[PDB]
């Protein structure tokens, strides 16, 4: 029968059938709960809201997202998660539909055991599986080999790979995302007067933060530009009009990519980073990374990012190398597309857990060589 | 069996069964007492008058208002106006039929405490409740959010709802409302060479401000013509003849709603507190609220009252959001058919608090969290 | 010569000579206008009463705080305010007298940039210099390290240092402070018959704050002990007589402090934020803070808060770490020692902004690197 698809992330979980060329449904990673007293009964006011839904009320709402850092700390709203999922985006029962999950590089063992513990029990799977998303990103793309840069909602990893083969002692994982970057927004737009403390206003930042900015090519120049004229200025209406102006943050924000100092984190930017795993590698193999650099992930859809990530990282690389980035323009769901593929291919059928060898075996079947 | 619905209110009782359509008794919520000697005996001339036969005897009568503002200061004329109602008004007996009472918000907990303690009691009522005024004026508006604006005679507030979940910390009460504008006029009636002083006075003067008076779209422009042309002085005739004319005080008497200071009050006026009201709510929800704003009450009955609000309150707002304002032509009663309706719901039979209940905790149930 | 150093704030300013051991000017930082008529010709009423003065004219006035929430709003009247400070407070010419000013962080660049211009233009400094409040702080406390939590009428926030450096991402600012308690308790004492809704009431409700509110240890048994027993009330003469009595409010006012929930805010309280700054700093840094976790402030004059923190705090923090509280029982004035020792040393002759380096470079030189 058709096999599932569930890629959970942060931010945006995006589920759907495999051997489709979208995702059938995308709604944020989010759990709401009323944060008021509620007066006029018999509303059906439900205890627990979930994705859209959440984000639609949440005006009187507290919003939890469950997974921080490519790691859950609720499991309970992530239970409520996987349910609202399968009972009202995909209307499908789990009970004969084998499905396909995903986890961030480097994480904790006891969050893939549990959640594969949760899928067999509750849910009652007849099958499973458990990938790494940079993988599922570079299957997308049509390659086998590439230095792989997912950078999504909570995580940012690098997994240099050859002819199917990772490199897993070059595994670069960075846990600077687009949520420090919104938080860096909010705290950079209370320079101007502005101020966002609620969680229902953090999406609002977090939109603000997709339409408005972009990336400086040269930093110094651009801040320069924005110090002398005003031609970078860009209106914004919050949801209740009073138009805001933001200048100098447009691109100000994801700097921080490029500079993780700004908010006080120690390590590299991206582009030192990824010069890193590839000097980390061997020496005849790291031509044919710089020549095929995919990027993925929703945090690099910044317009204009590939061509400052070129410029740093040939400043940073060999001058006698070819440096190419492959940024495809539908990048941010490739890695739902990657395990779409994955799964309607003949050769997988020997790859999933059935629920038999689980039981057999116990939540310990991820780590043994049926991965 | 049917249950009672009671909204006292200041000014003016309005009690009937629910399920109905309208209350089936509103009469006056005064108590009037004997204030000359008697000569003639054999009358039976009673010891106090209560409701609509003291509207009647006023001229021998001096008449007392038992609720302030919202507060009931004298029990004794309070219980009274109860057993009057139920055994004259409605007749019926309170030994079968629970009963559902209301008040402002932000009025001190020792009313509402001998308001239940007298209603079980005193009145062996089988079960009763207290609602807010405001969310039963938002039930008979048939919606589940939008900023309330009840303003009856000595009370006016603002309830912000949404979803059912209404904002404790929002709430705005002002201590105008047509008492006070009753005195104004009373005040200002008095350079027309005019004098009102008595307490059976202050009935003429309210019934002169509920028929001739109207609210200024354009103050200034209103102003302007009340001193050139004279087209606007309506004529009135007292109980007695001798026909008086007002011209300015037609709108120069509700306008104290639009700004206090007129007779020494700090506080801002109706639309500003609004929109107050409006801006401490979160910033996500003030679009319905805007798109939704419901009247309710009396005072809020003052032909072109509407108008003035909206244009007020789009002067105070931004630009770009849509501006109601739900004023149905029955809205004066929006408190009590509210009250009706959640009386004859099916899902709040559970929420009222027994007389064994009551007996077993004291008056102190109202506090706790059956409220 | 001698150096000025003037601390403006919300609530009450404090302006005096470097060196000195007390401020030797304080007064509420409000602003009264008359809002009467005035019938008595020629007593010589002036147009704006000022500091002091307008809180003994209160009652005939309409109090205006020109600093809300450590941000200027209306600069006229601040404009005001530190004229008078200087020529009535201290009866001193500005012009040679270099001067020290203050304020909350994250605030808006342009509060910062218009009080430079201003100091510099109006009143003509020779030079001046902008320090943040927590420093000064914590150079009064003859330190160099810990976590400070200032907390005066309009802000409240927390600035890790170590060995002089201070951490700028793990800053937390809170928008709760003195002012919304007193709002709060303004709410509060209406359950109780009191009313209190003009600007010159605030000020009555405000010293009755001071005077009877009290941390409880343990807010669960205090509510019990208050439900309970009655030896909490205690009395309050309103300048009319009419004596009050509170009970439970003593101690469930600022208990909003540890639940801003209690008047809607979303954010965590006084120690949730303090935890959670100290998490944000380095790992190897985190005892030295929990050491000298230093307190500032008026809102931390309550009596017993220091043991409420403790116990809070430590119930949040492991339990191998030796948490202290640093309490002075001046603290409420440490900004101001701390700015006349900062202005009193002799490395901080070229920390100065003169009036030339001003004239060259604009208002723009405070975001300098001359900070
Ligand atoms: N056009 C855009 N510009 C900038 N940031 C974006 C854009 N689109 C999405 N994002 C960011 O990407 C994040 C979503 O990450 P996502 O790719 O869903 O993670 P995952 O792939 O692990 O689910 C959001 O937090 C959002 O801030
Ligand atoms: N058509 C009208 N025009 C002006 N004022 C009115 C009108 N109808 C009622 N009022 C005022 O409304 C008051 C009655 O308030 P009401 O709505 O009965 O308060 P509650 O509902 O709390 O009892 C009266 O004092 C009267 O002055
Ligand atoms: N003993 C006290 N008890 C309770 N509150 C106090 C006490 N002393 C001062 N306050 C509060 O502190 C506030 C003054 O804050 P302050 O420290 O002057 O701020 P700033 O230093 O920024 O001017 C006042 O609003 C008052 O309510």
């Amino acid at each position: 029968t058709t096999a599932l698809v569930c890629d959970n992330g942060s931010g945006l979980v995006k589920a759907g059938f495999a051997g489709d060329d979208a995702p059938r449904a995308v709604f944020p990673s989010i759990v709401g709960r009323p944060r008021h007293q509620g007066v006029m009964v018999g509303m059906g006011q439900k205890d627990s809201y979930v994705g859209d839904e959440a984000q639609s009320k949440r005006g009187i709402l507290t919003l939890k997202y469950p997974i921080e850092h490519g790691i859950i700390t609720n499991w309970d709203d992530m239970e409520k998660i996987w349910h609202h999922t399968f009972y009202n985006e995909l209307r499908v029962a789990p009970e004969e539909h084998p499905t396909l999950l995903t986890e961030a590089p480097l994480n904790p063992k006891a969050n893939r055991e549990k959640m594969t513990q949760i899928m067999f029990e509750t849910f009652n799977v007849p099958a499973m599986y458990v990938a790494i998303q940079a993988v599922l990103s570079l299957y997308a793309s049509g390659r086998t080999t590439g230095i792989v840069l997912d950078s999504g909602d909570g995580v940012t990893h690098n997994v240099p790979i050859y002819e199917g083969y990772a490199l897993p002692h070059a595994i670069m994982r960075l846990d600077l995302a687009g949520r420090d970057l919104t938080d860096y927004l909010m705290k950079i737009l209370t320079e101007r007067g502005y101020s966002f403390v609620t969680t229902a206003e953090r999406e609002i930042v977090r939109d603000i933060k997709e339409k408005l900015c972009y990336v400086a090519l040269d930093f110094e120049n651009e801040m320069a530009t924005a110090a002398s004229s005003s031609s970078l200025e860009k209106s914004y209406e919050l949801p209740d009009g009073q138009v805001i102006t933001i200048g100098n943050e447009r691109f100000r924000c994801p700097e921080t990519l490029f500079q993780p100092s700004f908010i006080g984190m120690e390590s590299a930017g991206i582009h030192e980073t990824t010069y890193n795993s590839i000097m980390k590698c061997d020496i005849d193999i790291r031509k044919d990374l710089y020549a095929n650099n995919v990027m993925s992930g929703g945090t690099t859809m910044y317009p204009g990012i590939a061509d400052r990530m070129q410029k740093e990282i040939t400043a940073l690389a060999p001058s006698t190398m070819k440096i190419k980035i492959i940024a495809p323009p539908e990048r941010k769901y490739s890695v739902w597309i990657g395990g779409s593929i994955l799964a309607s291919l003949s050769t997988f059928q020997q790859m999933w857990i059935t629920k038999q060898e689980y039981d057999e075996a116990g939540p310990s079947i991820v780590h043994r060589k049926c991965f």
